[PDB]
């Protein structure tokens, strides 16, 4: 989820967003295809 959710939408700055939300995450992306958001 996380705004990137899937294939249909893909925000992957939603993704980054979210991780940038999180500790000292640096960014987020979508790792299957939208539909998890990894972070760094």
């Amino acid at each position: 989820g996380f705004g990137c959710n899937g294939p249909w939408q893909e925000d992957d700055l939603k993704c980054h967003n979210h991780c940038k939300s999180i500790k000292g995450y640096k960014g987020g992306y979508c790792a299957k295809g939208g539909f998890v958001c990894k972070c760094y």
